[PDB]
């Protein structure tokens, strides 16, 4: 094989269709299944595998317990073909509590980041095997996308973050090749506050919508040139807005410059994707807490500032459920390259205090020209049944 | 590889030999076994794979309870190697609640259908990848075979259904190439219901033994020319007739054209193949539940109307055990194409009241020349023995 | 490929050596195995397949009960990679009661056989799909060696035997060329009852050591001349004698011709191989049970009459611990084929009556040309530590 | 595929990089995961395999009690990929109670060691079959590596012991090709007890730092000169020292040439690597049990006698855990054949007193040329938490 170039236009969509679902915690309640968080989706040139940081134990296991926390020494990336779930037969790649993959083409590129908050080290494993590594910058929690990375004619991007959970912070943007660190771009641009990256190819260069976690309800863009390794960056024009927490449609806005300042401290890791001077995104139904999911196209999102006008719009999980994070996966067809998303249904603890646990689901849906319907398609277990 | 052409006589065959027997309920009450309804087989050039609608829960698991449900949003298709049980390994290629899937030489064609009962969306997974999709068309519940669907010079054929139960419904034959659907064609012919269809190839075309739920016991045909896309339907002759439920066979009838108008509404997947002028098929033994399972020739089942004269009969399962569901797959061979059949033996709920649950096991038998015996091979669980 | 020839000499021995063990039953106690009896062991091309025929169920089930008895409709063979324990991802090739299994060179052969006592059939399947099959001729109990067969030039044979357990039976040789059967020969010579073959490649011919069951204590032998699908046999020439039961070493004998009509009743799986005037066996060390497991050579047990002058022995498994069947199966190497041989170690009832179950361990040892030790590998499982 | 010959320079590191954590014992709380000691790991041309030596039955069972001890012959060697646990699915290669395993370019070579502690026999099975066998040559338990052994254009090094744990030994080097023994050389030198090799390429030839059970604390490397089979040793340079128990690093010292007599008798399974005149080495934070592990590098603890002076240390396991073994594995790069390192993290009996059973965990890191940090990476199970 080749490296992968993604030059191909971007498929013409209608909105999306249902593609897979994994049910791991009905499942859960009567089987030896991880507990996970923070998952995501890659396919190589011939099928696609879903990734999440498990905690290091099965749900039904003692060590489930208190299992909020976000970073401890245990947390490893798993990984298994889209479908299958994490049963103990399950490979845990490398030891991480954030992370970011993708296939150049030739192979697998694995950004694993782990140990102490103040001096955290980032892995590089290419092709199974560890080919270079780097240290914390700013000495509090160097954290990347949650996501696929991407590559363009095998160089691969990947942005992290080191700093202020909640104030100015280091971000920077990572080529490397073949598993090896060839350049470091540290961000540059109007976006005040970038996390938990949202990129995708868009050659000849990468796209990314991130989380503003400081100062912003709307969501910041970090555009990549694979060239010169040049970086521009801004927030999204459309005036809906697709941030949690966040003003309600009517006393909302953008500028497509700067934060909004509304509600802007918090976030989730959030998505968005342009198409032509419209704008395909996807956010909780609700403002305040990660309840619901629904789609739909901006008219207008993306050239025009503080546009409302919305059309196309489904719901992937109702008012009455809970989501979690979201992230975008692209796919090559025979023409076009197809833009997909997962949602990560979270169930447990801080929220449901039945149980002393904190795991997750996820539903992945693939954009589609053709004609499709409604529904809705949540976690589904009786927090009642079983399991602590 | 190239596309499978079907290019060879269909073997000439003297009864049926066993295959294959999963025994997944007598294994769920002693392991973490899926809970399924609606399985199939199918075979690429190298190997057959087994197929089943599962309920997004192991057997032993509160999560079983009232499973008797066809159509919730946690039903995904599974595949596995023909014979290897339906463990937490097993791989959910997609959402579904309804299905049909085919491998047209170059790779596998998967038709899952989800949603809202009066607004499904049907997708079509060709080679790992979303291609296409539609939507429902008569907004009462979108439907299709429920087995395998079949492909020649690399057109995969399938027949949908929307529409009432019992009355005037809409069925459509869509023809799909590379996971694209490339035509439409509306049904036509004498076949005044037809449903859950029953597909084996026939070069230069295709035909289904489908079943007709509203005015009919004997059971509709439907002809589909690969080349024009054209498509004729009638009713078998054979004068025994092959539904469930059914007038005795003293009091049973054919005329190969309409319903035969007796106890008509309601039935059950069957199947049926031509030989000549004789017919092949099978039926549950008892003309009222779905109870049995025996397979016979009708000596001029085909060409002649009211056709009564059987033989060489073999029970698969006695009369006093339960069954369900039924199928084709044809395999090619070095000189002819062979034809195979599976019976999906259903226990639990709504007939059985001990447990709360509803499941399945298989067992499949091959077409063959040489000689064999006889002998009766049920699910074999005891519904006392664990689980619920 | 091409076709498996078995052109190469024997390889000399010395003794045994450890290969493989997979602790099946130890393992039960705590986890999801199944309940297996008759197993043996082939080898494609490049590794080694476990196979076993299983009881439909998990040995911790409630339907383990009663396993004693040999023929149910739910018994199916499972193959596995040599090592790895039959867990609930183990595949069931086949629904069969009794079985053969061998690798041509181009692919795999299995011969399984099930059904009624008095009406038997035997199915053929060749590279994965069913191509013959054949019903029982002496309707009582079809039956056949429970250990591989052998081909030579993509001719693989097999013998099977219906009638008497205990009484004049009819033993044939089937000859069947990629899955389909191409000749049938009828047993001819002096040997007077065959049972449970144990064959091996001896180009350009293949031999078999088997059991009798009614009148003999020492092992027939049948000789199949691959060329005319001739076929001679008689009984091994060893004073010695590996059956089981059998009278003690000082009071037994062979003529080479006739059975020894000593405690000739009853028998057990056995195996034997020549060395030129010498011969390599092994039985169980008791006379009278299945108990203990010891191996060697007889100087001029082949050629000569009555040979009882022993040495090179090995015990396997010691007086004080429970065997069972065995069986032989061939290796390829560089220079030369080399024998080995699995030992089934049966555990639970009919013989330990604290369970309700019966169940088996193996173990297989390879021959060797340079030096090893002493030592005992039995089941060891604590028949007192759980299930049932 | 042609056969390794490791022709490339050692990489130029600055210290080491997180790998894999397999978290076994976490998930034994609630999963059948199998009991394990003396675990290890290597790399074929594509990936790596962890190997340990099992028990013969999983955690959460009645036959895992008193599991302390070394040798039963229910032990057998497992090998999966890098990082999926050691579940029921796993692979048993071989009867073995001591091992060794490498992969020469073509295949692997397995060197399980079983039977009588005082007459033994080791099988050495290539390419899937057994090529050859040893036995004992002084009565008194036959060992090896417990780690990889190494190839290089085809022939295989492993060193082998036999005789007193406490005394005068007979320590042997084989080589083997293709699995048969082509040449064995006895120990030379100034080394007074070795055993369980540590072996790392260095081309044209291989070398070992092993650890001295008798009189030294300091450990013996073992020259093996891949040409005309010479062999020399002597003991580590180093003024600090790395076995356990041990003097401190205030009352410690090596002259290069004979065991230092300070708290000589006992040890661990330890490792060293040369770097120019420099040393990187990893040993125990304790001086007396096997708890914590650290790494650090000696300027000038390979040429210089006596050498104190260290720096680039890292903590792997903190001083508050249990630890145990350790081995390392080395991969090759584009440019440079790299050193890795795993610990075996052992928990439970003898030391542990709420449970009757003995297991291990395992963590592995790889050496780097970049940036890293700080952290600690222990086992992480509640000895609470369930199971005996
Ligand atoms: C999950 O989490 C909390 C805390 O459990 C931790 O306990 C420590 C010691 C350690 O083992 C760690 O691995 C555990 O995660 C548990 O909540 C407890 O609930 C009981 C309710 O009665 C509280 O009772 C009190 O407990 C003390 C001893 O701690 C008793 O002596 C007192 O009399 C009193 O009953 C307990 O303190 C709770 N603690 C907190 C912080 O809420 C929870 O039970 C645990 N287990 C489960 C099944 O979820
Ligand atoms: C499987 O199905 C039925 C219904 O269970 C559902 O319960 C709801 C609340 C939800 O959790 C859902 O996931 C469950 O599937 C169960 O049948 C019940 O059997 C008991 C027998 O005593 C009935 O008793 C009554 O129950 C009420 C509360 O519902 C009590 O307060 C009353 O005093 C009275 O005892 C119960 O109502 C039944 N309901 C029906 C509709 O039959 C069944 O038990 C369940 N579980 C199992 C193991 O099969
Ligand atoms: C395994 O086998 C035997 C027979 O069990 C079978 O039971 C039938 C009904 C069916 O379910 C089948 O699947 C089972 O395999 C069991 O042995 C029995 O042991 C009890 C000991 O008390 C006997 O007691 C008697 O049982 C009758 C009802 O059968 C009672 O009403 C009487 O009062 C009396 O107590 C029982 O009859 C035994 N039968 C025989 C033939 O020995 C065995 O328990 C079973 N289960 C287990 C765990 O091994
Ligand atoms: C794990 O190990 C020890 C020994 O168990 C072995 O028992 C033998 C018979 C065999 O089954 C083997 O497989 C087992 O491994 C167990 O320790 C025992 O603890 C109890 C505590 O009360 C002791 O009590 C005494 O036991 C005798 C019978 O042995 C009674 O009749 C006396 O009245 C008295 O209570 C017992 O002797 C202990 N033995 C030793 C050597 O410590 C341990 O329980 C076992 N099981 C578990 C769960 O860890
Ligand atoms: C992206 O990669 C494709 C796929 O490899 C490139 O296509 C080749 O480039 C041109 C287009 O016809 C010709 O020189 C070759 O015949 C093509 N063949 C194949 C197999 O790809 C494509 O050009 C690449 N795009 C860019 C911008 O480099
Ligand atoms: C990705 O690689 C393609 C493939 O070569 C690049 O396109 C070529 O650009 C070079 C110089 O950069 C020219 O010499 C060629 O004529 C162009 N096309 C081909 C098919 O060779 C492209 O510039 C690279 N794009 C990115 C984003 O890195
Ligand atoms: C169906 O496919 C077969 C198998 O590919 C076709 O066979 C080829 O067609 C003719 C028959 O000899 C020759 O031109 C080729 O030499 C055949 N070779 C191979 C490998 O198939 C067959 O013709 C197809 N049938 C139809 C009706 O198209
Ligand atoms: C399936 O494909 C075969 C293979 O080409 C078709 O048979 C050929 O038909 C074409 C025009 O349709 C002729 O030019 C060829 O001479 C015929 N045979 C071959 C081997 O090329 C066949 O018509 C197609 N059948 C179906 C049902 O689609
Ligand atoms: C058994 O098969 C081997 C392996 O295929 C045959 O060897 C060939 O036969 C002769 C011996 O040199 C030559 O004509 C070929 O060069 C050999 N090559 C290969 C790859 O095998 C062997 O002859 C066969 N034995 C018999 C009796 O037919
Ligand atoms: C197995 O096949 C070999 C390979 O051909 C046979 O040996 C040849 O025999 C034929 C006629 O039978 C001769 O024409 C050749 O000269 C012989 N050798 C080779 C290498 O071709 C052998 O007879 C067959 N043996 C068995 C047992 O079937
Ligand atoms: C080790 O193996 C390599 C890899 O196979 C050898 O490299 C070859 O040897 C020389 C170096 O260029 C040339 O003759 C070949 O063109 C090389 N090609 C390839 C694919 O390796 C290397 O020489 C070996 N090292 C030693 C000392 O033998
Ligand atoms: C490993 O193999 C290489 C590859 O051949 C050996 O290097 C060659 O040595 C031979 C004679 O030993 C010379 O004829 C060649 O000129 C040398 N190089 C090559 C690339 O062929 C090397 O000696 C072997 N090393 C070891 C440790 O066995
Ligand atoms: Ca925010
Ligand atoms: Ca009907
Ligand atoms: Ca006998
Ligand atoms: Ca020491």
């Amino acid at each position: 094989v080749e490296y992968r170039n993604w030059s191909k236009p971007q498929c013409q969509i209608t909105g999306f269709a249902p593609f897979s679902k994994d049910n791991s915690i009905r499942l859960s309640a009567g089987g030896d299944i991880w507990v996970t968080r923070e998952p995501y989706v890659s396919c190589d040139p011939v099928k696609c595998y879903q990734f999440a940081l498990g905690q290091g134990t099965t749900l039904d296991n003692k060590h489930s317990n208190d299992t909020v926390h976000d970073r401890i020494p245990h947390r490893t990336l798993l990984m298994n073909e889209l479908g299958v779930p994490f049963h103990l037969g399950t490979r845990q790649v490398c030891i991480a509590w954030s992370s970011s993959s993708c296939h150049d083409g030739k192979a697998w590129l694995h950004v694993c980041i782990t140990g102490d908050d103040k001096n955290a080290t980032a892995s590089f494993i290419y092709d199974g095997r560890l080919v270079d590594s780097i240290g914390s910058w700013s000495q509090n929690i160097l954290r990347t996308q949650e996501s696929e990375c991407v590559c363009i004619n095998g160089t691969c991007t990947v942005v992290m973050t080191d700093g202020s959970a909640s104030g100015r912070a280091d971000t920077r943007i990572l080529f490397i090749e073949e598993g090896k660190i060839v350049h470091i771009s540290p961000l540059a641009g109007s976006a005040q506050h970038v996390e938990e990256c949202s990129c995708y190819p868009r050659y000849p260069g990468v796209r990314c919508i991130c989380r503003d976690n400081w100062k912003g309800s709307n969501r910041p863009v970090v555009d990549i040139n694979m060239e010169d390794y040049s970086i521009d960056s801004s927030y999204v024009c459309s005036g809906l807005v697709g941030d949690t927490p966040r003003n309600d449609d009517r006393s909302s806005n953008s500028n497509c410059r700067d934060p909004n300042n509304e509600r802007g401290t918090q976030g989730v890791k959030g998505w968005a994707f342009d198409n032509g001077n419209d704008l395909w995104m996807g956010r909780t139904i609700s403002k305040d807490l990660r309840s619901g999911y629904e789609t739909f196209k901006v008219i207008g999102g993306w050239s025009t500032p503080n546009s409302k006008s919305q059309i196309n719009r489904q719901v992937i999980v109702d008012s009455d459920n809970r989501s979690g994070y979201s992230g975008i996966f692209s796919v090559e067809g025979k023409s076009c390259i197809n833009r997909c998303f997962y949602v990560e249904l979270i169930r447990g603890r801080k929220q449901e205090t039945r149980v002393w646990w904190t795991s997750n689901s996820i539903v992945v849906f693939c954009g589609t020209s053709g004609t499709y319907g409604t529904g809705s398609w949540p976690d589904g277990a009786n927090i009642n049944f079983m399991p602590i």
